């Protein structure tokens, strides 16, 4: 119900919580939101963290 989005833009870091039911819809809006915003970098799905990373 809770993820965390680490987006790491080279010299920009920021983290943020939300709790949501469909992550793989707010999966999904955030990267192309994140990106059309300047947010690129390696993203992937932890399971065991349930969090988020995303390095340019």
């Amino acid at each position: 119900m809770q993820y965390k989005l680490i987006l790491n833009g080279k010299t920009l870091k920021g983290e943020t919580t939300t709790e949501a039911v469909d992550a793989a819809t707010a999966e999904k809006v955030f990267k192309q939101y994140a990106n059309d915003n300047g947010v690129d970098g390696e993203w992937t799905y932890d399971d065991a963290t349930k969090t988020f990373t995303v390095t340019e």
